[PDB]
């Protein structure tokens, strides 16, 4: 392959690392920040946090294309995108509280933003539009992303039981940090000079307007909410979500029929983002309250996700030498997921502790849904998006006495919408 792509690898391998390893033990911290009382807000609320931040992540990414392409230049994007990863990271590490949360939370998300839509950009553009070398390439470029993804749960998440979460978090800025080094002295040596600027550029002053407009709409909407007295921490967090939801729905006799017949494939994403996204929320609070798991650290479980996927992609290749079907039985497969993991509390109760094997299933079902389901790029991360917003309102349902309910319930409903759709494909 191009020698470039040893550059990309490891720095998407490194970045995936960093932002993975963070989240495994990002809901545990906050409940420790709770317990301390750093952080004055339930459990349930605290989860609520980490839907809306990968939610954010997904939603900000939607821009960072726009933004490289027109403004700041790809490559330039990705290393101030690693900059400002690398100083959220870096935030969590010090000896602050809920203080620095936020601002490492902001600074993850807008850095994410610069660097995901971005990276997978640079990628492409190492290949010209007939080099063949391109599905392998980019399955390669993938294979380092879920390396990363796999490997980043096992060390800071063992870093965190032996040595606490301020650690932890270090190791995941030192991962960035490497990330931003191989890119910088390795892209001055592979990467195309052509992408250190925009490729497309009386623009100027009308997008200042229009970014200024969302901004000052959004900053008026704060004030407001601060005086109804809506300005409770779940109250901002209602705020997020309706902005995340509202960008897609404000989003002939032929042609206006395709548009609408997108609807429900987008719905079907959403959802399953919505039910996917959750591992890292819900079900760490299944393994961490209801598993037997004594010999490693809790937070391991998020391995299960990209080792799936790494172990799902080589045979889902094979196969493939419609897409709502696809999407259809992807997202059957996810309530599948939640259906199964209804079983053992329904069986035994919700008081004791179960197998680990539940939970293993539960991801081999959803990455077996996985593997089924520019423009179309950011239409992606909205349903990510979407679907980790609608995940915000819901996951403060959870607990021990609503666990079986939960899972069952929203579990049968998925099966059920996907019949819907399988039906309208």
């Amino acid at each position: 392959q191009p020698l470039g792509l040893s550059t990309l690898f490891m720095t998407e391998m490194w970045e995936r690392f960093s932002y993975y390893g963070m989240r495994a033990i990002l809901l545990y911290y906050m409940w420790f920040l709770i317990s301390t009382g750093d952080l004055h807000i339930t459990r349930a609320t605290a989860a609520s946090i980490m839907a809306i931040y990968a939610s954010m992540v997904y939603l900000s990414g939607t821009i960072g294309g726009f933004v490289a392409d027109r403004i700041i230049g790809a490559r330039p994007a990705v290393f101030w995108g690693g900059v400002l990863i690398m100083l959220g990271h870096i935030v969590l590490a010090l000896p602050f509280g809920a203080s620095a949360l936020f601002g490492s939370i902001i600074l993850i998300i807008i850095g994410t933003g610069f660097l995901k839509p971005n990276v997978s950009t640079l990628v492409g553009t190492l290949y010209d539009e007939h080099d063949r070398r391109r599905d392998a390439g980019f399955s390669i470029f993938v294979f380092g992303i879920n390396l990363g993804a796999f490997i980043a749960p096992l060390i800071v998440g063992a870093a965190q039981e032996a040595a606490g979460y301020h650690v932890a978090f270090s190791l995941a800025a030192i991962g960035m940090f490497i990330g931003l080094l191989v890119y910088y002295f390795g892209g001055k040596k592979t990467l195309d000079p052509h992408y250190l600027r925009p490729t497309d550029p009386e623009e100027v002053k009308p997008l200042l307007v229009k970014v200024s407009l969302a901004v000052a709409g959004f900053i008026a909407i704060i004030v407001v909410m601060n005086l109804v007295g809506w300005n409770s921490l779940p109250a901002y967090i209602n705020l997020l979500t309706i902005v995340a939801i509202a960008i897609p729905v404000f989003y002939t006799s032929t042609e206006h029929l395709r548009v609408v017949s997108y609807i429900p494939l987008f719905i079907a994403a959403v959802l399953f983002w919505a039910i996917e996204e959750q591992g890292s929320v819900v079900l760490a609070t299944f393994a961490a309250e209801r598993v037997d798991s004594s010999w490693f650290p809790v937070s391991w479980f998020q391995s299960l996700n990209p080792l799936f996927i790494m172990l799902y992609t080589p045979f889902f290749a094979w196969l493939w030498t419609s897409s709502p079907t696809k999407f259809a039985v992807g997202l059957m497969f996810a309530g599948l997921s939640f259906l199964l993991m209804a079983i053992p509390g329904a069986l035994y109760g919700t008081s004791g502790k179960v197998s680990p094997l539940w939970l293993v299933g539960s991801w081999a079902l959803v990455i077996l849904g996985e593997m089924l389901i520019s423009q179309m790029m950011s239409m992606w991360f909205l349903s990510s998006s979407v679907g980790s917003a609608l995940n915000a309102q819901l996951v403060t349902l959870y607990n021990a006495k609503s666990e079986v309910a939960y899972f069952s319930y929203f579990g049968l409903g998925s099966v059920v919408l996907g019949i819907v759709l399988v039906f309208l494909s």
